[PDB]
Order: C-alpha cells, then structure tokens, then sequence
C-alpha cells in the first residue's frame, strides 16, 4: 500500500537487467522469476519487477532488440531489483550465488545468459 | 482466483536506457526532476532515473554497447510506471500534443507489461 516514508527512503540502488527470452518460454520464465523473487527479498531486495515486451520500437542506430541481439523467436524482457544501498545489493548477490536454491531451479535458464545485459545503478531521481 | 486483481494489479512500464556525457550528470538530473511532475500529472505512478555504478563490460552484449556509449559517456537506466498501457499511451500523447544533455537516437526505449512485481 502507498507509504510516502518508504516511497521516499527505501530504494537507493538498482540492478537492471535486459534479457532476450524465447516467446514460447514466457510461462517458464515467469515461473523461474517467481521462484527467484522471494529469495532476493530474503537477502535484502526491496522489490523485483520483470516486464515483457509490449510496444518496443525498432531503430536503425540502437534499440532494445539490438541491445540483447534478440533472435526472431525471442522477446525482450526489461527487469530490475531495488535495494536500499549498494552494500545490500552486493551482499544479496553474493548470497544468491552461494544458495543451492538457485543452483537448482536457476541453472535451467529459459534464456541465453550470454546475451543478457546487467549492471548496478545508483538512484538519482525517484519521484 | 480474483479477476479484479488479475485485471488491475500489474503495472505498465516505459523503460529507457540512455548514453549521457559523464560531465552532464547534474544537467541530466535537473532535466528529469523537471519532467517528473509533468509525467505524474499525466498519470505516471513513478519516475526513476539511475546512473551507472557497477556496469560490467561484455564481449557479446552489455549496457554500454546497448546505447553505443562513447568513452566520455555513462549509461542511465530509467523507467516510468503506469497503471496500464492506456494510461501510458494517454500520458505520452499528452507529452506529444500539449505542454512545454544526451544523444536521443542512441537512447533505447520501449513499453513493457509487468509480469512479476514482488
Ligand atoms: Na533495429
Ligand atoms: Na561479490
């Protein structure tokens, strides 16, 4: 529910992900993320959001499909995880990597890990 | 099963990834601060702009290649949340019809439907 104190103060750091996912694997992907999400929260994540292409324009210089070298059978996913600080983000990711829960239902990735793009970013505007 | 939740719960997100000259960070922040109130007025739930902090280089793809970033530039990861595609479309149409520090063509942009929000 809306809470202006949490809204104002909670997030300071974001891990952003852009993924190419086979279109027929939408459900598999959603299920994987639904399994991962509570784990990230356990480790200090504030929120995990995964968004499936709806209206993604094609360009000649750059575009979201070019960014993940998307193949004809694939759709672009735009996703992120919100954290209270870089330090919590770092701790969470280290934990995730040492968790057998994501060793299992996590190594069956319904997408090409090589083409995923990823980075940590500091919040500069959040309104 | 609750069809009211099913139909309404998930938000619609316009995602933006932008190459911005590193020396224009404040200019970029103040631009976004100015635009935010207008997007909210038009129906946005939230506007977020994030500046590169730990963005690894890759050989296949990475955030810098995604916006064909130049040596003097950093990557911004940004989004705007809406209740639905319809509000998103209305808000952007208002932006195009109505109102009032980065390489606009290299920016990548798209509308996306949230499928997980936890
Ligand atoms: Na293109
Ligand atoms: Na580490």
């Amino acid at each position: 529910t809306e809470n202006l104190y949490f809204q104002s103060n909670a997030m300071k750091y974001v891990d952003g992900f852009v993924v190419a996912v086979p279109a027929d694997k939408k459900d598999a992907y959603r299920e994987m993320a639904a399994k991962a999400a509570p784990l990230f929260k356990e480790f200090g994540a504030l929120r995990i959001v995964e968004c499936w292409a709806s209206d993604v324009p094609d360009g000649k210089v750059t575009d979201f499909r070019m960014a993940v070298k998307a193949e004809e059978n694939e759709e672009v996913v735009f996703s992120w995880i919100e954290y209270p600080s870089k330090e919590v983000r770092d701790a969470a990711n280290q934990k995730m990597m040492s968790d057998p829960r994501m060793k299992e239902f996590g190594e069956s990735m319904p997408f090409d890990g090589k083409r995923m793009i990823y980075g940590g970013f500091e919040s500069i505007i959040d309104e």
